């Protein structure tokens, strides 16, 4: 059968839903998602810049298409996510003139938000992201509108008024890099503060937005170790695998340039060649068995998509470049790399 029943003794396999997948009008990604997944989670349309307009109204059409997607296929849903520093208007922090508003201000904005979303499915879904990247890229929380108005609160506020709304849904903190010895530590450190403050808190989300080479499988491994040792439970949240010549480490002149488009940096248009395909295989079984390993700690393994036409690495970091991070190519077929990933189960042994 398909990876959620390869692994099902595991961990849940997930999938990120763009707005299109999630209507249920396209047969053949409602069979594969059927067989392969057990997870979902929404790919933007809870964000609150794309549930709400910039004068706070609400349109629940994506998001109940959604929620309806999953209650029809008896799929684990996560919301993504209640407060985050991105896609979300300025309008909820500032006056028109660039001003703050108060942080009493700002506070019942988020009851608002969080008692309306989290409500309208409370009991549907079965696990949240209530804070989303809060620790930034320099170690020090990340400065956003969330932070210099309300400081550590907007974190903790959010967790107890999720955990109010809905008592049942597991949450989680989810962040990018945390796989990575600094950015690791640090999000130790604030989560364990704020869990002796007595926030309601769950899990743990890596995102796992890993390219071909960096970081290492020793790396992730520390990551899963040390956030289990918190007490949580651990989910890989956005998987994908950058296969594309990488910006990220470029000399100071190419700071500005580097996120331009350049033929050079786009070197697969024609297709994947299989010497490609070969290390993307290896790269994710490694991971794969990396998990397996600490399947103890691990409640879910999501990907960022389903097949490669349809993944935001295609338009980030450089827009309008041919990515292949994920599971299925672009004719939705199964690519070498979830061979791997079956065989990895179908082979293991036990006693
Ligand atoms: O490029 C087309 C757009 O890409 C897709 O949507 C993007 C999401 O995948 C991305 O999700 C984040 C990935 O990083 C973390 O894991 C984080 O937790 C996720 O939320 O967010 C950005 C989305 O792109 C925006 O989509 C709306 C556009 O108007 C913006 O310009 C984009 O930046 C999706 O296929 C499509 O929207
Ligand atoms: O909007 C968010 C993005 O900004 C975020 O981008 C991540 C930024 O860091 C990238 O990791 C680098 C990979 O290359 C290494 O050499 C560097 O040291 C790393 O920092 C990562 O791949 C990007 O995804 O992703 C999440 C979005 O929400
Ligand atoms: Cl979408
Ligand atoms: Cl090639
Ligand atoms: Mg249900």
């Amino acid at each position: 059968t398909g990876l959620k029943s390869a692994y099902k003794d595991n961990f849940l396999i997930g999938a990120a839903l763009n707005a299109t997948i999630a209507s249920g009008a396209d047969e053949r990604l409602n069979t594969l998602i059927a067989k392969e997944f057990n997870s979902i989670t929404p790919e933007n349309c809870m964000k609150w810049g794309v549930l709400r307009d910039a004068q706070g109204q609400w349109n629940w059409k994506d998001a109940d298409a959604f929620v309806a997607f999953g209650t029809k296929h008896n799929l684990h849903m996560v919301g993504h996510t209640l407060v985050w520093h991105s896609q979300i208007h300025d309008e909820v922090f500032k006056n028109a003139d660039g001003s703050y508003i108060s942080k009493a201000a700002l506070q019942k904005k988020m009851e608002e938000h969080i008692t309306t979303l989290a409500g309208r499915y409370k009991g549907k879904l079965a696990a949240w992201d209530v804070v989303n990247e809060a620790v930034g890229d320099d170690l020090k929380m990340r400065d956003s509108h969330w932070y210099k108005i309300m400081g550590d609160d907007f974190i903790y506020n959010a967790f107890t008024l999720a955990n109010e709304v809905d008592p049942k849904a597991h949450l989680m903190y989810n962040d990018y890099n945390i796989e990575r010895t600094g950015k690791r530590e640090a999000t130790v450190e604030m989560i364990e503060r704020l869990q002796k403050r007595g926030m309601p808190i769950h899990g743990l989300g890596i995102q796992g937005h890993l390219g071909i080479d960096t970081p290492p499988i020793a790396e992730i491994e520390k990551s899963i170790i040390a956030f289990a040792k918190l007490g949580l439970r651990v989910h890989f949240t956005s998987l994908d695998v950058d296969v594309l010549p990488s910006v990220w480490e470029l000399p100071v002149a190419e700071v500005s340039t580097r996120f331009e488009y350049k033929p050079e940096r786009d070197p697969y248009t024609k297709g994947l060649p299989q010497e490609m395909q070969d290390k993307l295989a290896k790269r994710y079984e490694d991971l794969f068995k990396l998990f397996i390993k600490h399947s103890d700690k691990i409640d879910r393994a999501t990907f960022w998509g389903v097949s490669d036409d349809a993944s935001w690495l295609n338009g980030f970091p450089i827009p309008g470049r041919t990515n292949y991070p994920l599971l299925f190519d672009r004719k939705l077929q199964p690519k070498d790399a979830y061979f791997r990933l079956l065989d990895l189960k179908r082979l293991e042994h036990h006693h």
